[PDB]
């Protein structure tokens, strides 16, 4: 068993492993497009002795974090070990090598979407965003008297074919992704792929439509089996006005009984309605997971809440160093120290804290972050909160 | 149609209306026990011309709010209008009269549990707690290396019959309710009623068991139809250690596939496990709803976050007054003013903010709270947050 | 194997057979009450050699037929053959004997409710009423501007406990049963039994309520398993105004999503609504079945439509005689003849025609009634129609 | 917002709206074929200011009504308003304009199939046919001794490929449509479309087969998901013999458990079987809806029942005129009058009465048709009945 970077001749064997490991496998043509985002030396394979029995890679991404700061981010993906070679340490070996390459290349953070919740904690990944599915019975939905844009006159929203309005979707998305933590840059090849998914499929998915506003859009399609359900695949709103107008239009889809969307826990949609209960939470799951590769670089890059007064502490990350951390005026300085730790946590826990999706106080109640100072805990909680709620961009 | 306080002769007609309006109607014997909590003049009925066609009442409660402050609280309940007399304004009339009585009696807040989400917003009630059902497939559940109490030696938890340990449940609950916002005092009659529900029912509910720790307890029973599901009706933990020990024991219920509980969004349970995803959010709903009866009294009673620096603003509640509000050092002072409002909201919105379950920033994105100052919004968000996560006590 | 009238010592063996043959077996106490309606010599049993292996009986009923005419009617019931003695001709033997007794006793018609649709056709029973279940999603239901009783002021309907209003239900029902074909007299013992079913059952059925109008009533209860479904067990309306008022009240049952009732195909309910489609036909089945025992007596007893001009024909019933039939001015005269038949049908077919539930033209298209004269067919169709739609009274 | 007839450049925008409004949208190629039936000026669009936000059209049809009379009929279809422009009166505007065009063009009636039951009543459309789904468990089905064509010798029915027998289907259908009320002429383009649906679809519908008799045919296919269900899409029988022979053959489909068909309430199928209950009514719904455009023209065109003696009345249609109506010898004469009305009804109600699907007595019990004369009501009921049961042709 050898571990190395794949040559062009390894890729058919990788695509086989992928087809056999991922039911949603996008196929060799789409995989070849995503492949443009994998840098030289961004992939590893394990060969038996010959054939590929393990693989893993990362893609070059740009991730927005609190304070509208954009970080270069290694997006781990296409990770698989053949059923014939599992529980033999191949994943451990591949992850160790890629993390070494990622850290040496100067990425401050790595990220992934997890096939199961039990795999990546041990490799230092913590779930950093939360997927929150809302399902609205639009037959009962009425907008609150307070909701923006209720009066007479035309709508600002147009029903359009997605493929005819690429330029506009690109520009709205680019605005959205820079202002929301969790935002990812979407390169040209991924827009190529996205807009190709919009067509009706040979007995597969039904046609996708779009609702377009100057400051937001929604892409949606009728569910394949539940013909009275419209599934919104993506709703990107730069303003509260755009968000409300788009929901007014979606709730106007008279042929549907239900509209669903995978969104974030702070989606204001329920508060737009006279009956908040009509926007039902029907599913909840971890979205993006984060591994902080360089503790000081990541902590100094992010913005912090201005409300909390300046404070100083000593943070130990379990195998990631001990640091004097000073947070004041929305900024952190994070320097080496051998002073006694006041806060201790595993690396995965820092990842969970990093985009504001999980409170330090909650992690502390589970003993995942240890301190004896309850005031310090309150201060950390407040500082690490994100003013702009964290959202999930696209799966990779 | 006359509206007045019921005489002893009206109660059989009220119990009829109740039986016909509430499928979960507790029955006349149990209703007669809850009745001990309804003060003189705490009930209204509407009679046709004669028979009761409408009813509503409130119970005297004690509710814990952020800062461990306990407020006298009017708990609205038993609200119904006969199917023969609906959409005729009887609810409006009954609510107007009870609110007048409640305000005059000196209650700063009223509260209820809503049969539907669309009814009470217009009467100034905002949803103030969130019910969050977690379901754990205990066959896969493993505790994290960090989780408290993993080593050898006896458990601190005992499997007991609930009815044999009333005194201990009472004392743990009394500790719990004083320290958690959302906490309600549970009078003797409600413990009488609770412990009577513990017995196996003639073809009804299965026997209830209890898991008892010095600092917490869990009451649970096997689901009537899904024999591999244990439903936890109530888990009251005063310490993180008690919470973890109780979950260790529940997850040890080898005969079960699944354990479910209706809990709060910040329950640390998922973080206790090696796979956070195993604690699945299977249902979400508004719990307790709040109507702030006296704006200055309520705002001055609550504690605020210490992290936010002192600030002053002018808050207008839509039909509830305009106030100079100064928040500093964890405390608010809230005085009459005719100065220009900086923040405006309907009364229901203040109720939603009051226990920290909903962020001002989220309500603002839906235009339910209006300000032009984004800094002020951040400050309000931080100040109104509850350090101790809000929980739901018992339904009434 | 002997066939005779049961002695008092046979009844425990009959009740055993019944318990084993009917899942809905009402039990020995209720069966003993219905037993008061069985005349002397109204029952037969077959004994092996000793124990009862077959039984059948009839009850003395009064049935309303078109023209508001009431006929003495033998209601066959409690018919069963032990699983150990089936397909041996016991049913044939028992039916032959009871029919002989029924005919000799002077009943012009016999009736039953069928456990399956394939049994009784061969014994001369035709399905004579149609059960039609309507289910209304009351959340969407709005009454048409034309529907009676929409304005302001009190309702004429009261929500009551059934057991406290026996006298009123009895009097309304007695009016209803005399004016509707399919109507049956309900003796005191059956009101005793009915009103005993109204109580909540030990883990069984939920409590029954009643909606009472001076000219109609509805009895209903929440479904045992679907807690948002109200099932109307019986709605007896003497006027269109009573029918509408009762439906207004039922549709006011705010706690329910759905209201269902087993009714007749001409129930005007759907036409009361702005969306007729909301009253969904969810089940359809034969109700009452009729065997005409004496052809001339039955045909002369009934009223016929006045619209059709006088006409004369010759009707042959397959093993039931040939008759000169003259119908004019709403009345028939039906005398023996050996003239050539113009219309031929089996006895069961006449039963199906008799209350107006099935058209002669429809039976003729299936060759169940044979004539060569299409004008005669049209005339028969018109004459046999019932001006008042046929309804189903109660099961026996 | 402008309302006018579409130009050739509007049609891509209409097809977009259609795709977004109708899940069953037949597609641009099929829509372009149906388009041949839309006359010049038969369509309207509403444009924002530019893009289509509303559309509606009618097709030129021929509808058979009682008495085998064929009426030119405007078939409304392709009606939609964009989700961004709803509840703004666009439907009202479009319907007003098309009705003006339809009335001026000299059509006595308009017709449609309704997406929901609550839309068209207000525009004067009443449901005029009833869809009645029967499902037969063919494993138990046995034909009655009376049913036509039971003896030995070959069947008159052949199992064929639909596309190889177009000429024969056309001729049988043309006979059927002229003799049944509800019948519609099926132009060549619709046979083109129909026979193209017969092929197996790329993962879609399974292959369609046909059963062919000289006087009738049935088209059917196995259900896509329930492989033991055969769904009959269309059964057109000119004789009772053809109807029975076709059902004998369908019930011979040994590979199937169930056969279903959407048929009419008077389908004689159940009476063909020894157990009528085996032909289960599994769904019921309004089919064709009618708006009578010219009251006197429509009432004089139809045939009436000969059985009812000559009578004269005065009928007021709510915004449709008042008429002296004389019906005798199967014919009506309907002339202007200002004499006092004896019968009053909204226009939609007349549409419901017109093909004999609904009884005047039933509409009257719901107060949808008002008279004080119960004899007059009986006479109207009898006169408006259709001797040949009304059927539904094809959806448009
Ligand atoms: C997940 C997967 C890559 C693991 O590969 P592997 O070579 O068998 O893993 P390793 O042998 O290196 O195991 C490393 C550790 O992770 C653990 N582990 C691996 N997969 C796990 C999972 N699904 N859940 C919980 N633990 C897991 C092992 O128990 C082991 O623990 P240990 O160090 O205490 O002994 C593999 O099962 C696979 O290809 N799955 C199918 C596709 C997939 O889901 N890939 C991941 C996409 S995000
Ligand atoms: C909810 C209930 C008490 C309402 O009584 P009512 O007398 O018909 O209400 P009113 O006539 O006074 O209506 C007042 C307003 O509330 C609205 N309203 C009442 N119930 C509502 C509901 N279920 N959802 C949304 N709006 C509702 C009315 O539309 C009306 O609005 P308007 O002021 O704009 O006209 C009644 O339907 C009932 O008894 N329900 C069954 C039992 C129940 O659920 N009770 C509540 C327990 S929390
Ligand atoms: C229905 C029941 C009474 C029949 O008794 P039985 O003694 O086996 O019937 P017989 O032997 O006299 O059969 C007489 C004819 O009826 C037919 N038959 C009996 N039950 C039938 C049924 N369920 N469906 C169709 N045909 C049936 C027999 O095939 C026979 O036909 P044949 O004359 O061509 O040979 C019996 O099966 C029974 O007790 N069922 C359970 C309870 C029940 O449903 N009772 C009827 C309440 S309405
Ligand atoms: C049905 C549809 C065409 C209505 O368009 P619209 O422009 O919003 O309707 P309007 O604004 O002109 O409303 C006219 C009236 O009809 C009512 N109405 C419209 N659709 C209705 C429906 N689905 N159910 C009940 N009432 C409806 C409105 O409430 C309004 O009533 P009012 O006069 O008392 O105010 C639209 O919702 C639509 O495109 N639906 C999707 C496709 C479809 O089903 N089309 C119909 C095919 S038969």
């Amino acid at each position: 068993v050898t571990l190395c970077s794949p040559t062009e001749d390894d890729w058919p064997g990788m695509f086989l492993l992928a087809a056999a490991s991922f039911t949603d496998f996008i196929g060799p043509e789409s995989a070849t497009a995503w492949r443009t985002l994998v840098p030289t030396d961004g992939a590893v394979v394990v060969r038996d002795g010959s054939e590929v029995v393990g693989m893993a890679l990362y893609m070059d991404l740009r991730l927005t974090v609190p304070g509208e700061v954009v970080l270069p981010t290694a997006g781990l993906s296409f990770v698989a070990v053949a059923p014939t070679h599992r529980r033999r340490g191949l994943l451990r070996a591949m992850c160790a090598e890629l993390h070494r390459r990622i850290a040496d290349s100067g990425y401050p953070v790595a990220a992934l979407h997890a096939s199961e919740g039990g795999i990546y904690g041990r490799f230092g990944y913590g779930p950093a965003t939360t997927l929150h599915e809302l399902t609205v019975d639009r037959r009962f939905a009425r907008f609150h008297a307070d909701a923006p844009g209720g009066g007479l006159g035309g709508s600002s929203v147009r029903l359009v074919r997605p493929t005819e309005h690429r330029g506009e979707f690109e520009a709205i998305y680019e605005r959205w992704r820079q202002q929301v933590p969790g935002g990812l840059l979407r390169p040209q090849v991924l827009w190529d792929e996205l807009l190709a998914e919009c067509k009706a499929a040979p007995g597969g998915d039904r046609e996708s439509f779009a609702l377009l506003h100057p400051d937001g859009y929604a892409l949606y399609r009728v569910d394949r089996t539940d013909l009275k359900l419209a599934r919104v695949s993506e709703l990107r709103a730069v303003t509260a006005d755009a968000h409300c107008a788009l929901w007014r239009a979606l709730i106007g889809l008279d042929s549907m009984e239900r509209i669903s969307i995978i969104t974030h826990p702070q989606d204001p949609l329920p508060h737009l309605l006279t009956d908040t209960r009509l926007a039902r939470t029907t599913w909840r799951q971890d979205g993006l997971w984060l591994r902080i590769m360089n503790v000081p670089a990541a902590l100094e890059a992010r913005g912090y809440a201005h409300e909390v007064g300046e404070f100083s502490t000593v943070l130990e990350v379990s195998d990631g160093g001990r640091f004097a951390l000073k947070i004041g005026d929305g900024r952190a300085r994070c320097t080496p120290t051998d002073a006694a730790a006041e806060i201790e946590m595993d690396r995965d826990v820092l990842g969970s804290l990093y985009l504001g999706a999980h409170r330090a106080s909650t992690l502390a109640a589970a003993n995942r972050l240890r301190t004896k100072d309850s005031q310090l805990l309150r201060r950390l909680d407040a500082a690490f909160a994100s003013d702009v709620p964290v959202q999930t961009a696209f799966e990779f």
